């Protein structure tokens, strides 16, 4: 089987993608954020506290035929971010894009965190990082993709997003017209449980391509490119008047200016990502200093492949026995 499904972006940045997902029989629609850095399904429900909901269309169990209470168990993640959920756990009927699974646990939130709540566009998240990472105590939970691996024609899930434009989660199959040339496969180690791989390098601009090995993990749930302070301050200093702002929290531009595009390693291929993409706008209303999409991973503790870089590419989230991505450029 396959499945396959429209990714939307949220807001004028692309700040996030939601895509939507079918829940429960009769079907409840919800628009959901894939997430490659994480590994639960979890949603807003008719259990979440009325005053953390603002606008999000919720799960109700009790509407669904199919749905069933997972007696004692509960669930609660932390996001690097800062963000955090928690609640109990149904299995039901979830269907993306024509690709249906039995029995997936869905998560449902009792207390959500205020990023959440005020994002009225996200109804919750659904998780494609390894299984090893599912918060659901006491007996860990399988992601969608787990659970649909047998009986996709391929054990695979491909990431087309678009910039400032809609685009498209394959699952079980790779469109062979989504991208030009080759896609260039690199190994993946999942000892965190996460999508980590090493790029071979970057370049800024038109400059020379510095060959180094940068760890990281492709996180189509992270809006930017978080790379060592090595790498950020030798892109952000072929940009005039760019400084690191400590109370605006990362570097800053004159919106005035033009950017460098940014160049990364993957195996002998590079994938460009244009100037224009590293561009988030200014910083407040009509303010003329403007966010950049690169910044430094120092305060994190791992490297991250986020939206910025995933968007400039084809990629493909190879889940067979060992696993691999590839990158292609579009
Ligand atoms: N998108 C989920 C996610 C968020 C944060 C992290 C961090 F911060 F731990 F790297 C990993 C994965
Ligand atoms: N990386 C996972 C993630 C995705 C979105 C959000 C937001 F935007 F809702 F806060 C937090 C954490």
């Amino acid at each position: 089987s396959t499945g396959s499904a429209t990714t939307t972006p949220i807001d004028s940045l692309d700040d996030a993608y939601i895509t939507p997902v079918q829940i429960g029989t009769p079907a409840q629609t919800l628009n959901l954020d894939f997430d490659t850095g994480s590994s639960d399904l979890w949603v807003f429900s008719s259990e979440t506290t009325a005053s953390e909901v603002d606008g999000q269309t919720i799960y109700t169990p009790s509407k669904s035929t199919t749905a069933k209470l997972l007696s004692g168990a509960t669930w609660s993640i932390s996001y690097g971010d800062g963000s955090s959920s928690s609640g109990d756990v149904y299995t039901d009927t979830v269907s993306v894009g024509g690709l249906t699974v039995t029995g997936q646990a869905v998560e449902s939130a009792k207390k959500v965190s205020s990023s959440f709540t005020e994002d009225s566009t996200i109804d919750g998240l659904l998780g494609l990082a390894f299984s090893t990472l599912n918060t659901v105590s006491p007996t860990q939970q399988k992601t969608f993709f787990d659970n649909a691996k047998a009986s996709l024609d391929s054990p695979v899930f491909t990431a087309d997003l678009g910039y400032h434009a809609p685009g498209t989660y394959n699952f079980g199959f790779i469109d062979t017209t989504a991208y030009t040339g080759s896609i260039t496969y690199t190994a993946v180690s999942t000892k965190q449980g996460f999508w980590e791989w090493t790029s071979t390098g970057y370049a800024v601009g038109s400059g020379t391509f510095k060959s180094t090995s940068i760890d990281g993990i492709a996180d189509t749930g992270t809006t930017l490119l978080y790379l060592p302070a090595t790498v950020v301050s030798a892109y952000w200093a072929q940009v005039s008047g760019a400084k690191s702002s400590s109370s605006v929290g990362g570097y800053v531009f004159p919106c005035s200016a033009t950017l460098p595009s940014f160049t990364f390693g993957v195996g002998s291929a590079r994938i460009v990502i244009p100037g224009d993409y590293i561009d988030f706008g200014p910083i407040s209303t009509g303010s003329s200093s403007c966010f950049g999409g690169i910044q430094s991973s120092a305060g994190i503790g791992i490297n991250i492949f986020g939206d910025v870089a995933l968007k400039a590419a084809f990629v493909v989230f190879n889940g067979a026995t060992t696993p691999t991505l590839g990158f292609a450029s579009k």
